[PDB]
């Protein structure tokens, strides 16, 4: 096997830093004549050299088992070695890769070693075979090549196959060459000839380079299996997914079912995660027998019904738009689907997160959109057009009385329910003829006791003593009273500005019971009006409601 | 002959992710890169550079913008104190200041050897089908605040004929952009302008106008009205109560003596000309500047934003909290991105005018929203540093 003519990387250890002076351990043997095999095999093919006495340096070996292979314990000298550049920012997506005529994959024959060290780090790679007993002095080498376990050995083999590949992509913009790890994928939209002439020009190019590839024979046939995908020659789909049929489910179980139903959402429309997931929360044993409630088994025969037929992508035309349609699945739960013709879908996804504590379906179908958008920048270098469940009247109304600046791109209505919609709108001016409820919470610090109630300008008050609580349970406790004894028409006033931020972004939904007790009671209501002032100003009615709440707390 | 840069110590070069790039502007930018490549300025790179800085493109032309704002923090030694550049008070009483792109005279200057490392970029790929393209500088980068700082000397002999035949024309370098000041007729400062794109036209390097003396106050409004309601009073007592903690000689005590006893909202009282007293003595205070706030160099600027809707914006510059050196507005087919960038660049531009340092903003956007849009609309050289805050809803109605 060649190793590459190319310009050698140059490497530092880090500053301040000396190379690895770790003492090799006495072997068997067994073992110590394993490694003279191995390491007199490597001498020969170029890829190790025998040291002088004079280099101070050693790693450790070993060698495990019909034949042997030999471990370099690279720890200590990876602990010194400069950091390199991140061999990739991302993985390529299949939904992103476009239909070609011909596509060949090359798998390059033993990499690293097919790729020099830097002449002056060499040294830092030095080993010792040691002697039977440790004896006499052992037998000592460096590498030449780029050593398995090594820190930098993914970056420098890869920077090495760029510069290499460099002057071939210059003279042939209309091949596609995917790379990685150690493999190359060839693509183009030649005639079945000149494609399997441009390969062997390339393989050549490669061999000029040290770098020995498959040839016709030992090339392989579609569909390529490929990081859990299957890729055939007009769609691309995801690898058989069986999930197993369990009488006890463990916590283990469960998130193996979990990560196989996450990777199956990449192409399967409608995969739901959440009651699942709801069963992994806190600490448990991974073999700690998790029952399913209804909710789990309701979701996880949706799931298995939608995987019972093989679903399919398609691959993607740069002169094509891209479409992203979203559904709300239920709560907290979003699907989404992006296509460049009706219905023959690139890839699918979903959305379920809880950013905050209290949130709504506005919020989180925006949030939905930029994480789409975010993706098909990643994917195909453009965002979609989108297609919402939501009104552009709801979007507008949103869009203006809200205090944060959102945003979505080009977008249309969609009728797929259910849609999105605001549940409630709190009212701009305070309403006359509805009584005015003065709020007020307090909770003693050191007892965790408190006080929620209010004072009406029609003489009326209330005041509940409340447990295991805090100020801002209290207040939102006393807003809650105040919705309970209204009627259809409230204007309330609050000196919490906690509670006032909560209301004003209109939730839905809570991961607080008593918001969501709050959501319930503000939907039921005509028009609903939230005024606030500052606390212990002695303002009007609000001094009566601290004094109130305050009685025996603060 | 090179100017030797050395790091801050205990800290290393800049190590930030590339952002993702849609398909026009890698192509924007592998077409610039190959031009700069080809003009030696910049040189492509092995893996054994560990450092990188975003690059993204801007707009009728695509311009390649490199986000320096990590190598600055940690080169903030080199720049601000060992090659400082001087900001004249009088700049921001000038009646016209103009703008002008320096930048271009930055790559006739070599970048020492042994700092070209820690400018690191990677223009990205789709799909990520190819590792990145990446490149290093080999003269001073656009966007680092090292270069104005460097190439300081040879500003100095540009515009040393123009000063001496103009003394009264204040020039400040900040960042790529020259500030040029005057107190002249528009027309003889455009005129100046032309003159000294002339010299600079000798060198190599190659308006936007601004009207500092026009700048005034975004004072806190009080209500002027025929009929106060008990909702309004309340609305009142709020925004004076928190102007109290900024303005020494706020007073709230006759306008509170009027909210007595549990009313409701909708009730119409009667004011008592001490309550119209404080009202008009209050005004007074909020028009005019704050008593006992001063710009302490030492300390960073802080720049808060508020959506107010039909498309305006609100502001206000501060160093310690609610103590404002600068409050403002910002009034707009425009979307709240748009617009939120648009507001971020001309609070940043009155920053470098004012104070010769950009503010660190508080954005009231998402994070990702603002990640992905905010070069759909940027024209500046320079980024400001921010931080994404959830607006308190009491801070928007304060500033209304
Ligand atoms: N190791 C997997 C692998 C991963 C990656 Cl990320 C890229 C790969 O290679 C392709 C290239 Cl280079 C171009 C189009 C492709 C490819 N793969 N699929 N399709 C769409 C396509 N067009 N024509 C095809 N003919 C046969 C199979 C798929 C085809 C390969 Cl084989």
């Amino acid at each position: 096997s060649p190793i590459s003519p190319i310009e050698t990387v140059p490497v530092k250890l880090k500053p301040g830093m000396d190379g690895p002076k770790v003492k090799q351990w006495p072997l068997t043997e067994e073992k110590i004549k394993a490694l003279v095999e191995i390491c007199t095999e490597m001498e020969k093919e170029g890829k190790i050299s025998k040291i002088g006495p004079e280099n101070p340096y050693n790693t450790p070996v070993f060698a495990i088992k019909t034949k042997w292979r030999k471990l370099v314990d690279f720890r200590e000298l990876n602990k010194r070695t400069q950091d390199f550049w991140e061999v990739q920012l991302g993985i390529p997506h299949p939904a992103g890769l476009k239909k070609k005529k011909s596509v060949t994959v090359l798998d390059v024959g033993d990499a690293y070693f097919s790729v020099p060290l830097d002449e002056d780090f060499r040294k830092y790679t030095a080993f010792t075979i040691p002697s039977i007993n440790n004896e006499t002095p052992g037998i000592r080498y460096q590498y030449n090549v780029l050593p398995q376990g090594w820190k930098g050995s993914p970056a420098i083999f890869q920077s090495s196959m760029t510069k290499i590949l460099e002057p071939f992509r210059k003279q042939n913009p209309d091949i596609v060459i995917y790379q990685y790890m150690d493999d190359l994928y060839v693509g183009s939209d030649l005639e079945i000839g000149q494609h399997r002439t441009k390969i062997e020009e390339l393989r050549q190019h490669l061999l000029r380079w040290g770098l020995t590839t498959p040839d016709k024979k030992h090339q392989k046939e579609p569909p390529f299996l490929w990081m859990g995908y299957e890729l055939h020659p007009d769609k691309w789909t995801v690898q058989p997914i069986v999930l197993p049929e369990k009488d006890s489910w463990t916590v283990n179980d469960i998130q193996k079912l979990v990560g196989k139903l996450n990777w199956a959402s990449q192409i399967y429309p409608g995969i739901k995660v959440r009651q699942l997931c709801k069963l992994l929360r806190g600490t448990k044993a991974l073999t700690e027998v998790i029952p399913l409630t209804e909710e789990a088994e309701l979701e996880l025969a949706e799931n298995r019904e939608i995987l019972k037929e093989p679903v399919h992508g398609v691959y993607y035309d740069p002169s094509k738009d891209l479409i992203a349609e979203i559904q709300k699945q239920g709560q907290g739960q979003w699907t989404y689907q992006i296509y460049q013709e009706p219905f023959k879908n690139l890839k699918t996804g979903k959305y379920a997160r809880m950013r905050g504590a209290h949130t709504n379906d506005v919020k989180q179908l925006t949030e939905a959109v930029q994480k789409i958008t975010t993706e098909s920048i990643v994917i195909w270098g453009k965002t979609p057009k989108f297609k919402l469940p939501i009104q552009k009247e709801t979007w507008e109304t949103w869009w203006t009385e809200y205090w944060q600046a959102t945003w979505i791109p080009e977008w249309e209505f969609v009728n797929t329910p259910p849609l999105v919609k605001l549940w409630y709108q709190l009212e701009k001016e305070p309403i006359v003829g509805a009584e005015t409820f003065y709020v007020d919470g307090a909770a003693n610090r050191e007892t965790k006791l408190g006080k929620a109630g209010y004072v009406t300008n029609r003489g009326r008050q209330k005041v509940v003593t409340l447990t295991d609580t805090t100020n801002q349970k209290t207040e939102l406790q006393a807003i809650y009273l105040a919705l309970q004894d209204s009627g259809l028409e409230v204007n309330i006033v609050t000196d919490s500005q906690y509670a006032l931020g909560i209301i004003q972004a209109q939730p839905d939904q809570s991961e607080s019971e008593l918001v969501n007790q709050i959501i319930e009671q503000l939907i039921k209501k005509e028009k609903v009006y939230l005024a606030w002032v500052p606390a212990h100003k002695g303002i009007g009615g609000n001094e009566q409601v601290d004094k109130l709440v305050s009685a025996g707390i603060r």
